[PDB]
């Protein structure tokens, strides 16, 4: 099995590492690493980039997809706007989740809230051949 | 090849099992297993769960992704809000599809309508190693 | 490595083909093949199907996923409405990207603009077995 490296930045240190819940799980929940005293309200129609405080180190040949939580999508109409979000094996910046409120409630985002799921997947760079 | 188990519930009566159209197909189309003599109305901005009438039995090591139907996205602005929806090997509920109307017309959901596609894939759980420095 | 064939239609003449930025890139950017000195102005809440002028010949056992660019989603609220758009190995039509504007400002699509990314990956088909009796997936 490949190894996924995770660095917790300072604002993610008090939150758990991502992990698979069971041997059957497809993904790992990611949480909002906003400050405890800086909760936000995502208004209907609006979008916001939510920090996780994580840097991912994905080996060559793999990617991580950032997918929506189904519960939040159903209950509140919240989703990830750029889904599935593509984290490259090459990326060493912080992973951030772009949420959009496509419902009609004023949705509160708080530190520690589960906001998305990460799925680790193979990816290939094919030879690209122009043809007639 | 791995085997995907499918249970058809009673309200899926008369609807075929999902199947791949060809050896080249990446996904299987799912249909709306809603009551036969009713149209469900999905107004602009609204979302709703649509039953497929299927329980999937996905073997450990694999997942199913639920992806949008392109034709309904183009023609009516309809999509799957939580796309790509993740169904794991633990899940044994009925598969439901979360549609949202991001167009300007009343959209009518009818029995048998194709509403999404299912893509079956292996899933990998990498070893998670916390690191203090960029490698 | 497998080979992705790309046939260029007339309106993609003059444009760079899709290519990976680095050896670690998961996706390669797709460009709008609208006529030069033509524009698509996409108003808030509207969707439009943007031509790439490319046909992909993907070999069997693989698919291409059309996914959104993160920068357009963040900066403009633009996304791919049918994401991830599946292109299978049987598909020989022109690739067209279905953009929707979920932001507040107009979004102007111009020739050559990078409007999506394509991710190439293996795909499998399981055997399907009907059963009578008996996790992410529920709501």
């Amino acid at each position: 099995a490949p190894t996924l490296g995770i660095i917790r930045l300072e604002h993610a240190k008090g939150l758990d590492l991502p992990a698979y819940e069971t041997a059957g799980s497809a993904g790992m929940d990611l949480r909002a690493a906003v400050a405890e005293d800086r909760q936000i309200v995502l208004l209907p129609g609006r979008r916001t980039l939510v920090p996780t405080g994580l840097i991912l180190e994905i080996p060559q040949g793999y990617e991580v997809q950032i997918r929506p939580r189904s519960g939040l999508a159903f209950k509140n109409g919240i989703t990830c706007l750029n889904t599935p979000g593509t984290i490259d094996s090459d990326y060493r910046g912080e992973v951030k989740v772009l949420l959009i409120n496509l419902g009609d409630d004023d949705f509160r985002i708080e530190r520690g809230m589960r906001i998305a799921q990460a799925v680790f997947a193979p990816v290939i760079q094919p030879k690209i051949e122009e043809r007639a």
